[PDB]
């Protein structure tokens, strides 16, 4: 329905943030230290688990901080979180969990390794959107899912099938990947690699190839901020009352929510404070595989590339040890906010040139694609990707707004004459 | 030329003036009154109907708006424009208040109805300049509309017949049309389509090709700064003799005139006055297809987007009520002034890249624009379409102009790297 | 290896100032006279007829200056060269004479001339470097040759072909395809990028050039505008320079000397030379000139030109001096003689590369809903003439905001031994540094 929907998101974070708080008591945890993000995520790697325990729990003795592992029963924890959710199974809960620590993980790590096996260019990785997405996540993890992440998938079947609840698994497992396209060559071309009986290489040399074109002509994948629990815990245990105010993972909701938030975290001798923080943040945004030149002027500060940066992770490995370790506090902020989105491209009823009333230095702006866009897919998609240009402009229109600015409606545009800072973050 | 072109332009804003005057003095008006561009409008109108009645006219009593309806002798109303024309007809005039209202309405409206209803895509919103403005216009008149403009008449002309005298008309609106275009190709299909006595859909489909080459190589379209009746009269009134002062419509004349003018407005209950004088400023000058960011710059200050736009039109209906209706003062003043162009803009000495003799970290220069420079006329544009890039600089050396720089003296360009707001007007 | 060849440099610089010397004390020259930029030139000319003489001498009766056409014996001049020099003959050493002029003639004149005539775009200074040096100049004279040089002697014989005397054929033909193909070869060289490259070959594997071969050299010249060609630049100094500079015992075989780092620099930091020039010119604008010739800063950043040079280096075209030399067909009772400005507050080290064009991102994924271009290396995802066709495509990427040389800085004389980079600011409106 209408506000139906952020009713339903609400209450689940609501039941989220209410479970932590308990596990926070439970634990009996100090108010810094609930807010510690290796500590929340041990709690949500062990509900996840209480549902398929332990972890490791770091607090902090008068002086110094330790790491004290903790075990539980799969069906304790699995219970106690039915009381915060009031009750009621919340799968929505869970997945949520799973989507953000997959962003967190689209941001920590380059998966190269699983690429480079499966005959994937590792360039790709622009692709490979919540690739770390377990087997259960909801229908809503498919959404997060991109194509390269859908292509390895499909891949590794036929490595399974080249060397009945399969076959349907597969066109299923493959329709998906037609729906995140939306050209009619990339889609089409999807159908003709799954009409065929057997996983030859007629079709694995056909998925690298839509893999490939899904780089300049990439399809629609979802991008929701989800935050850690601790923050809605926080937020919870705050007294916000999510469910009757409402939520959204797109909308400024979370954004709004980060300004209010505290996180903190475990950072080690050599390690760059500001540097931790803007992983968390790149993480709490889906934003990623994002143009480093929009993130840094969201965020309002430089966010450095994936190489320049001072970081080898956020949990803290079994070896490393407690005496070389420090916390800081991390930096989730941003000068402005902005619209998630689940669209890579367009192709109205608006403009698309710009005619002119002055005489001046100006660059005369027309939308390239829209204007000159008036049996065989290999040869159709070329056409398309020769006519493509990175200077093309997308989402005309769509811009940046102010958090103060709780309604989208003075939207700020930014417009980079400047240099190739990076906006590569790889 | 200064004298006749000069001089005889502002002997058609003195009638204009003095007209307004007088017909201030019949209805009785006030200053204030008078300065309601409502009321000038309704007068405007009256004149060009009889030429070619009565109207709304809005009263002050202690506190409230009163709107009376009136009627006029229409031959009265010719007799007291001739006495202020010293008995001459001015259609230049007349004509001149047709534009001030063309502006307005290529401004306050989108005419998409019309363009799809035609057959022309409804993106096609830049070529449209001047669609409102009677056939009736002059000479000089025509060569304020845009390219897209003429197109939607011939179209209408031929659809209805393919569906005597009126052969004229066809060729020399395809001559004008053709004088819109600035390259050969564009100049020269433009014959090819003026060759059919019945054009039938082989013209109806190729001019609508050319309508959409506009967009990418554009025509030479003059842009003329008519402003409202009251604006010249109270001029008029206050002392200034354009006839013998000179003025012009494409000067620093028009942008000096309203940096003093006192025009006020009736504003709706929920309505944004700041958005109000938004609008008739870019009536003001034909900026309703200009890059926002351009208008915006030369404005002085934000220039939003039509959506973003708080008001549904400046003329007040007769279904409204004046009981919660007020009045603010518009804020019409710009920043600088620019010599508004006709030309669209298109794309041997000296070195054109630099050779690195040093080993010292900067960027290496050259001329991309004019390095990359390197049967059916429809091809000959699709290939000149081609090489086009939006951000193909236009009117090089070009710049805008304080409003002391009363010669075109000294000349100053903009520097685009901001945070800008769009350049689609709609 | 690395201390080796700053010896041979001074070995060759050595023997030249020992030259210079020879001359002057032959000419009964003066500190003056010897120092005089004219008389260089005169000299190193007649030291290059000799090897294949006259030329004009200038003196100074007080009040204004002499012209005498010397005329001095072919052989002996030659002879006077290999005592200078150890006995050895240094043709290396006649070799930077050489490039000396080729970079005082690219500051100086315009080949436009030449270049529509072989119909070569005007516009192709910027990869016409070196071209007035002669064929007679070995791999050095070469390495400093550009991509418009290299395209304008191999369009000149495609075109010498089509006039056809059986150009290609017989004999003594073949034995210019050979030469044809060497100069393929130097071109395909000079370029970094394979596709541009490996056009090179499809060129010189034709037997009967003609406009085909020809449009696309055009073609492979154009591209060098953006995606630059490697090219050699070298700091040649007019041998009065080199002559007073050993005055001093100054022994370069020994304290070592080069061509591409701050020992140029050193000595015309410390080195008085002037030069002749007529009224209605600013004579530092004949400073300019000489230092540009004298560094093969013809073609380059203005910007990086005018930082390097204390001063502002402005471009030809405001630029009042027409050359170093001197014609006969004009007055010389007007010379005005007048000390070069060759000093430079910073020093920076000339370099082969033009800057040209892991696994990381290719692509770029829209997270936020925000009015921005879509990046992605186009090139690479393309990767599936060809070459004119692909070639293309490194152009269409490249943008003339590309930063090269990134990690390179200007150094100060006082940093003898680059070390400290000073990575200049560069952007202050002052861009213009197209110096043609």
């Amino acid at each position: 329905n209408a506000t139906e929907i952020r009713a339903s998101v609400g209450k689940m974070i609501d039941g989220i943030g209410r479970f932590y708080i308990q596990m926070c008591t439970e634990l009996k945890l100090s108010d810094y230290e609930g807010r510690l993000i290796q500590n929340s995520l041990t709690i949500e790697r062990m509900v996840l688990s209480a549902f398929d325990t332990g972890g490791p729990i770091y607090r902090r003795v008068d002086g110094k901080w330790r790491r004290e592992l903790i075990l539980y029963d799969k069906e304790e924890i699995r219970r106690i979180w039915r009381q915060a959710n009031n009750g009621d199974d919340a799968t929505a809960g869970l997945t949520h969990m799973m989507i953000w620590h997959s962003n967190l993980n689209d941001a920590t790590y380059q998966r190269t390794r699983a690429l480079v096996r499966t005959g994937m260019d590792p360039r790709m990785c622009s692709l490979m959107q919540g690739s770390t997405l377990p087997r259960r996540s909801g229908a809503a993890g498919a959404a997060v899912k991109g194509v390269g992440t859908m292509v390895m998938e499909l891949i590794r079947m036929i490595k399974r099938g080249i060397n009945r609840r399969t076959r349907i698994a597969y066109e299923r497992m493959c329709n998906i990947l037609k729906g995140k396209f939306q050209t009619a060559a990339q889609r089409t071309m999807v159908d003709q690699v799954r009409e065929s009986r057997n996983p030859g290489n007629a079709e694995f040399e056909d998925l690298i190839f839509l893999a490939r074109s899904a780089l300049i002509l990439r399809g629609s994948v979802a991008h929701k901020s989800c935050l850690p629990a601790c923050v809605y815990g926080s937020a919870v245990a705050s007294g916000y009352d999510f469910e009757r105010e409402g939520y959204s993972l797109v909308g400024i909701d979370p954004f709004r929510l980060l300004q209010n938030s505290q996180v903190y975290s475990l950072i080690r001798p050599n390690e760059n404070p500001a540097h931790k923080s803007q992983l968390v943040w790149m993480a709490c945004h889906s934003a990623a595989f994002e143009d480093l030149r929009v993130s840094s002027f969201i965020r309002g500060t430089k966010v450095v590339p994936r190489g320049k940066l001072s970081t080898r992770g956020v949990q803290i490995a079994s070896n490393e040890n407690m005496e070389t370790m420090e916390s800081s506090t991390l930096e989730l902020r941003s000068r402005y906010w902005a619209i998630r989105t689940r669209s890579g491209g367009n192709t109205s009823s608006g403009q698309i040139s710009i005619q002119p009333t002055f005489s001046v230095q100006r660059n005369l702006p027309f939308d390239r694609p829209t204007i000159m866009a008036a049996s065989d897919m290999r040869t159709e998609i070329i056409r398309l990707m020769e006519s493509a240009r990175p200077e093309d402009v997308s989402f005309q229109g769509r811009g940046v707004f102010e958090l103060s600015d709780e309604k989208a409606t003075s939207p700020i545009v930014p417009s980079f004459d400047m240099s190739n800072e990076g906006s590569y973050f790889f």
